[PDB]
């Protein structure tokens, strides 16, 4: 991940900081000192590893899902506020409520035996869906799933009689996401909690619940119940509106709370008379996560005003609308220490003994799960898709996929990435600037290219600081948002390792405060220079931030950050999952291997299916894509790629032998090692598939054509390896990964050393 | 074999099946029956290939 | 099918689970279908027959 | 010589620790060392390396 020269970001990443966070902008910027301590225990973060495949639709009400799922639109900014979400519903539903007709038409469907006597026969039934799809036809879920609303709703009334059975059974894939929500997020999550309250309310009842207009032997006069129901829905309408406006309130609370962290706000003489109502106050505070919103307000509300009017004292009741008291979001009370930990630290040093090209990294774990599926259009482009596993087959591949992860020892990558980076004080001893500290955080990166997204010029804008906007705002927000998390994650560590602070703010401003904010108390590393941010003679405490996280002894993690595995397959593809077109890609890649045999160039082209070894099946597979590794590799990759620049450069800047010479191997060996990987990954089935295929086809080309004097031609390294490698790389290319272009730079490795390929294997 | 064999429940006693409805299942049931299409590779070459 | 369904029972598309009661073909439908003419060459009829 | 060596593996001054020092087929290197050496007949020189 991200590299920084530690002496500034006040000119180099006001795309970061608490001050920045204030949007107090530009200055090295003091913290007066000035007050009172803190820590927590907790986080409440979303769920750091979250990203889950949720079985979706069915039975009676799982309001939680429904809403939570709702929360996903809302979240999706593709549904803005909950308010927006709701107006639609009403809009269909009330549009529904006002007509017994809608039903009546349906009733024609309920039985084609339709409206005639007696208690509509008082005998027979069964739906099982299907009506739904009729209703789709009629088109009332202005956006869908208002259909679901109707789905569960009628059925129950049916119940007892008919029998249901649908493809409500679904999975929706909720993906990658934050950890820390944000303000409206809170609010709307709360509105979604309002929606829970709704959900428990409209949803649930309004028809459940009951007449007797069913009661055996009878059943129900036809048309009639409609009237009950239609109107039954009217009542369902009439209750309308959950808690008060969360927004202000939460913020109100926050500031209230704000107004508690203090100094020194003897308004009421601080939390006070209002405090005395309280006695529940207690917990709120106690998690760090809780704080985190505040800042949001600061920018957002510019830092609002008057502790939100307390929601006028709403006694003891609005916290009790929270998620800890209306559990809408993943937000996971999680102990600070474990909040993450896949990160260990790592560092440089010149014998300094301090460091200065320093890496704290996050460590993943990544392994198998491979799936090539034929998306099944079982409908005419409808979300209703089975995604059909081509079992074993991918899987044959998965196993070959298998050696790799381990072999690609990323945890070690990063180990290496340091190990490499530095050489001694060679290039040193050459610092008294912002020393590098480098942060190995794939995650975002993973996420963005997993999000397609190419922020990185904006990241650079963070880098300079001043990070700014002119296009696809959605994304922009996201772009911004995502960033937040980072530091956010950071402190956890900061805290983790020094879990001690005083919250102190900056004046010099309106509304009137500048975040009681945090500091830590490092003293760990001794007499050390790193920016005006200190030194702190003898003793050391220290306020801000990154560095401190530098200031520990490096370590390993303890969290695995193993990637999660997902399902909509087993049991579930008998049912669907919705959107994923993107989530998959069509299978394939074809390229041709060219070699010159006794001075005549031969070239043979090859293809996928058969590369599997299988002419030439259905042709209709889209593949679960390589979200993780493509990126991780692009780290790897990239990691490699810069390095040569530096290294070459390092040689250039080497202006004696010893250094150059040091470079040599350092340059060399390891590459072929790369190769070690690559041929190695040739020793697989799949490598072999190429190979076998390969030579043979060649073989005929000379032998079959003329001269047969040639097996050998396979059997000198060079070529051998050449094909092997190429092939090996080729695999990656249908593993997406590289670009032929990018491989080509690896081919630029060809000039170098030019040693290469003596002996094997 | 299959594409309708195989099964719903849209039959299950006491019930039987709403009329028109199953058609839709079936018609489409047949679509799946279509979609699988193509056995081995081209035998011709192959067999000869083998030969 | 729907047309056929008219044949499946002349009691045809009305309720409930299409009565949820009674049946029996025994062919015959087939010969209707012959009428309609879809086994462009025959025995596509059989395909339909067993199916 | 040392110097030469010194690079050969591997870059010198901290040079310590279980690292990962995938030394190699040394192979070529030698010939640098030859260069730095003089070049008497064939290589004795090399043996010595192996030593």
């Amino acid at each position: 991940g991200f590299n920084l020269k530690v002496k500034d970001l006040n000119g180099s990443a006001r795309g970061l900081t608490q001050a920045f966070a204030i949007g107090e902008l530009k200055n090295q910027l003091s913290v007066g000192a000035l007050q009172l301590p803190l820590q927590f225990t907790r986080t409440f973060s979303a769920s750091m590893t979250s990203e889950l495949l949720w079985e979706v639709g069915k039975g009676n009400i799982d309001p939680v899902m429904y809403a939570r799922l709702f929360f996903q639109y809302a979240q999706a900014g593709g549904a803005l506020s909950v308010d927006e979400l709701v107006n639609q519903f009403t809009e269909y539903h009330q549009s529904t409520a006002c007509n017994p007709e809608i039903w009546r038409k349906l009733t024609a469907y309920i039985t084609g035996s339709s409206n005639r006597a007696i208690k509509a026969d008082a005998v027979g039934k069964v739906p099982p869906t299907a009506i739904l799809e009729q209703l789709r036809t009629l088109a009332p879920s202005e956006h869908e799933l208002f259909h679901h609303i109707t789905t569960d709703f009628v059925c129950h009334v049916l119940s007892p009689l008919g029998f249901i059975l649908p493809d409500a059974a679904y999975v929706y894939r909720v993906g990658r996401t934050a950890t820390y929500p944000n303000f409206y997020a809170l609010v709307d999550c709360v509105r979604a909690s309002d929606l829970r309250r709704m959900l428990t309310a409209l949803s649930s009842v309004d028809s459940k619940m009951l007449q007797a207009t069913f009661k055996a032997k009878g059943a129900l006069a036809p048309a009639l119940i409609s009237q009950h129901l239609a109107n039954a829905a009217t009542t369902a309408f009439e209750r309308s509106r959950g808690n008060f406006d969360a927004n202000a309130v939460v913020s109100s609370v926050l500031t209230i709370l704000g107004r508690l962290w203090s100094p020194s706000t003897p308004k009421e003489l601080d939390p006070s008379a209002r405090l005395r109502n309280t006695n529940g106050i207690d917990q709120l505070r106690s998690n760090l996560a809780l704080f985190i919103a505040y800042q949001d307000m600061v920018k957002q509300r510019g830092r609002a005003e008057v502790i939100f009017s307390d929601e006028e004292l709403s006694s003891t009741i609005i916290p009790w609308f929270i998620e800890a008291m209306s559990e809408v979001s993943p937000f996971k009370l999680r102990p600070i220490n474990e909040t993450t930990s896949y990160i260990g630290q790592t560092s440089a040093i010149d014998h300094m003994g301090q460091p200065s090209h320093v890496v704290v990294y996050e460590d993943w774990q990544f392994a198998k799960e491979i799936t090539a599926f034929t998306p099944v259009k079982l409908a005419n482009n409808s979300n209703q898709r089975f995604l059909d596993v081509e079992p074993g087959i991918s899987d044959r591949m998965s196993a070959t996929l298998a050696p790799i992860g381990n072999t690609f020892a990323v945890s070690a990558f990063v180990k290496n990435r340091t190990a490499v980076y530095e050489a001694v004080s060679q290039r040193g001893t050459v610092n008294s600037n912002g020393a590098e500290m480098t942060l190995g955080f794939p995650s975002v990166v993973e996420r963005d290219y997993a999000l397609d997204r190419d922020p990185m010029v904006a990241i650079a804008a963070l880098r300079t600081g001043i990070v700014d906007e002119s296009l696809e705002a959605r994304a922009s927000n996201d772009l911004k948002r995502s960033m937040f998390n980072y530091y956010a994650a950071v402190m956890h560590y900061a805290v983790a390792h020094n879990p001690e602070v005083v919250v102190s703010e900056h004046q010099g401003v309106a509304a009137e405060q500048g975040s009681l904010y945090l500091v830590w108390n490092v003293r760990t590393e001794l007499r050390i220079p790193v920016g005006y941010n200190a030194i702190e003679g003898g003793s050391i405490r220290t306020p801000e931030p990154l560095e401190a996280i530098a200031y520990n002894k490096p370590i390993q993690p303890s969290e695995v950050l193993q990637a999660k595995v997902l399902d909509l397959a087993n049991h579930t593809t008998s049912i669907h999952i919705w959107p994923w077109h993107e989530a998959s890609t069509e299978f394939a890649y074809e390229d041709a291997y060219s070699v010159t045999i006794r001075n005549k160039r031969y070239t043979a082209e090859v293809k996928e299916f058969e590369l599997l070894g299988l002419g030439q099946r259905r042709e209709r597979v889209r593949i679960l894509k390589p979200t993780v590794a493509h990126a991780i590799i692009q780290m790897w990759y990239s990691w490699f790629v810069e390095d040569d620049r530096t290294l070459a450069a390092a040689r250039r800047t080497s202006r004696d032998d010893a250094e150059k010479l040091a470079i040599d191997g350092r340059r060399m060996q390891n590459a072929v090692t790369l190769l070690r990987k690559i041929e190695m990954i040739g020793t697989t089935g799949i490598g072999a598939s190429a190979v076998h295929l390969a030579q043979s086809r060649i073989v005929d080309q000379m032998a079959g054509r003329g001269l047969i004097d040639d097996s050998s031609d396979l059997h000198v390294g060079i070529n051998r390896h050449r094909i092997r490698i190429w092939a090996g790389l080729a695999v990656l290319q249908m593993m997406g990964l590289l670009s032929r272009s990018e491989a080509e730079a690896l081919t630029k490795v060809l000039g170098d050393s030019n040693a290469l390929g003596m002996v094997v294997a």
